[PDB]
């Protein structure tokens, strides 16, 4: 479990979304395993707006932040999970590290701020739904 809060947003995995998440839905990607809902109080978090490809991510499986190497935002094929098919998943992030089904909303953070959310893992890699290039959840 975890989210993102910047400004009056809520940022989850998609899969891990809740009835009020739903209720108070402002955008959500399938591909993407994003939701996007509104909040009455206002968010602390950073966005990180950079082209990092290193930061440090919370494992909730290992009570650890590991510092990792990821690859670039791409479409990734990502085997089945208890809460999605067989899919091809845009805007992913890969990296050699730990990540079981409850380390989803892991947040991954580099200098420039919140750089995405663990997303997918199995096969010792963890992938991370990035939130980077969502310039609008930086205003209104
Ligand atoms: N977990 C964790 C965090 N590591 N660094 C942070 C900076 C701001 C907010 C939360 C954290
Ligand atoms: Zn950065």
């Amino acid at each position: 479990s975890g989210a993102i809060y910047v400004g009056n947003y809520r940022v989850v995995n998609r899969h891990l979304a809740t009835h009020n998440d739903w209720a108070n839905l402002v955008w959500e990607d399938s591909s993407r395993d994003l939701l996007v809902s509104s909040t009455t109080a206002q968010g602390c978090d950073t966005i990180a707006r950079c082209d990092c490809q290193t930061g440090v991510y919370y494992c909730s499986s290992r009570r650890k932040h590991y510092p990792v190497s990821f690859s670039k935002p791409s479409l990734i094929f990502v085997e089945a999970s208890e809460y999605y098919p067989a899919r091809y998943q845009s805007h992913l992030m890969l990296a050699v590290g730990h990540s079981e089904p409850g380390d989803c909303g892991g947040i991954l953070r580099c200098q420039h701020g919140v750089v995405g959310i663990v997303s997918t893992g199995g096969n010792g890699l963890v992938g991370f739904a990035d939130v980077r290039d969502l310039l609008w959840l930086d205003e209104e």
